[PDB]
C-alpha cells in the first residue's frame, strides 16, 4: 500500500504543476 | 485496493482533461 | 499489486508527454 501511494502522490504532484503551467501558457494564447 | 484504485482514476480524469488543453493551446500556438 | 502498478505506470507515461509538450509550448509563447 505505502510506497504505491508514494508514487500515486508523485503523479499527483506533477499533475498540479503541469495544470498550473498549462493554465499560464491558456492565459498568454488569450 | 479500491480506495488506490479511485485515487488513480482521480489522476487518469487530471490527465485527461489536461491532455485536451494542452491540445488546445498546441493548435492555438501553431 | 502488479496490475494497479501498471495502471500508475502508464500515468507516469501520459504525465511525461505532456510535461515535454507543455515545455514545448512555454517556449512558442516566451
Amino acid at each position: 500500500m505505502k510506497q504505491l501511494e508514494d508514487k500515486i502522490e508523485e503523479n499527483t504532484s506533477k499533475i498540479y504543476h503541469n495544470t498550473n503551467e498549462i493554465a499560464r501558457n491558456t492565459k498568454l494564447v488569450g
